[PDB]
């Protein structure tokens, strides 16, 4: 897990914690409704070992490898007859508790706001499925009403916070185009108290270091400092930004 | 298999090669017509896995014991994930083959009367399954007649000959018996002319030593001599039969 991507591990862990507990939601009468006219044919009397391979022509951008579907044939039959009708307790067991920990571990460093719609959403029904009752399911259910958002159009979500990207560059077109009036120094300042202040500088809570994640001091992020994500992209221009508003006078911009 | 009794052993190949086989027989519309019916629950829409062990408490006998189910399950979880997606080619296939040679090598030397009318019925379709078209299918579907039978009910089926058995009973009886009008002895001689021909004396068709059998030399069967299967329970009456007459005078009984 310390060698793939960060994004992934956080994606597929949820992932893979629901395909080891093998959880299935409430059939309520809507879905017993709603499953009959979306299948071609009757939905308990098909098969399905030999429909995991069948990919569309429209939706297709990388196909799968020969070693990658081998691999994928070759597991199915070594897990599935071995480790749901005599599954090793002890592996399983540590497996679910390291999958829980971590993600208790990885939430409360990131204060609830995870990167990423579908990872917070899957999240949010990963620590539901294991405490119905508790706090951190209802912290995560707070911070929902954070991404939504409206348009021309009807309400949208919002995958990611980006108003510290556009404001660095706001930011830096204003200071590299000429002051004419003068007058956009009050701006500037407001602007860039609020850019100091959004400077990540304490470190992850816990043993961040030997956990997969790489060290952060004085980093910032992509939306915003309540996540606490190193991104080299967002670093360089806020460096340039500093760099550039530096040599202003202080008497216009303040400290 | 040189272990096992005869009768398993004969028995549970055919079923041996119909489980490797797979093979299931047309669905006719007869069929799908009368499969709804049986079941208490949709044909198609249940558990086949979880309801393998599951004994009625009227046709129980022999329970089974607890090595025997966990070596089941075992093999069921060892067998059908591997030899049913990625089939081992060089094992089945030989398998197949040494049981297609072996039920034909035991039915030339049976000549198609073999033991049991169920076994006799099994191999008819083991060897219809391979080829539809021969003389061995024809000739097994000639004996069919030999079986049935008729009574003061409708027609039944006699599992096995009994002439032999039956005959040396009733001369044993009736030479116990006092020959009092001494008529009988034309009778007698008819019997015993029939018994001595009754007497199985060549050796099965073929290498039979070596073959998970026994050595047969001048052996008696208890259906009749076109079958060709020692037995020691009625050689004891034939030897008893043929040493009382052998006192009897020669003038009498012939030869
Ligand atoms: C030291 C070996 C102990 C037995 C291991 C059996 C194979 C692992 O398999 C698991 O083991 C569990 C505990 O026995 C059982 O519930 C089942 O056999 C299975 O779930
Ligand atoms: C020397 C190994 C040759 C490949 C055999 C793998 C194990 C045998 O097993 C069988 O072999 C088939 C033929 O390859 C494959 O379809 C599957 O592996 C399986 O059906």
């Amino acid at each position: 897990p310390a060698k793939i991507w960060c994004y992934c591990r956080m994606v597929y862990m949820p992932m893979s914690y629901l395909y080891g507990k093998r959880f299935v939601g409430p059939i309520t009468p809507l879905i017993l409704q709603l499953r009959e006219e979306l299948h071609t044919q009757p939905f308990h009397e098909i098969q399905w070992r030999q429909t995991r391979h069948r990919c569309a022509k429209e939706d297709l951008y990388y196909p799968h490898s020969l070693i990658q579907d081998f691999i994928w044939d070759s597991l199915y039959v070594a897990s599935e007859p071995l480790l749901t009708r005599w599954p090793l307790n002890k592996i399983r067991e540590k497996a679910l508790a390291k999958a829980m920990e971590h993600i208790h571990y990885e939430d409360e460093n990131s204060r609830y706001i995870t990167i990423g719609c579908v990872e917070k959403a899957l999240c949010m029904l990963c620590c539901w499925v294991e405490d119905p009752n508790s706090d951190y399911f209802k912290k995560h259910l707070a911070r929902i009403p954070d991404y939504l958002w409206v348009a021309e159009d009807g309400m949208k979500v919002q995958s990611f916070g980006s108003q510290l990207w556009d404001a660095t560059f706001g930011f830096q077109a204003l200071v590299a185009s000429n002051l004419t009036e003068d007058e956009v120094g009050p701006a500037l300042a407001k602007a860039y108290d609020f850019i100091k202040k959004s400077q990540v500088k304490d470190n992850p809570s816990g043993d961040f270091e030997s956990m997969h994640r790489h060290i952060s001091k004085g980093s910032w992020t992509f939306s915003d400092q309540d996540h606490g994500w190193q991104l080299s992209d967002c670093t360089a221009e806020a460096l340039k930004c500093c760099l550039l508003a530096a040599t202003m006078p202080q008497e216009v911009v303040g400290e």
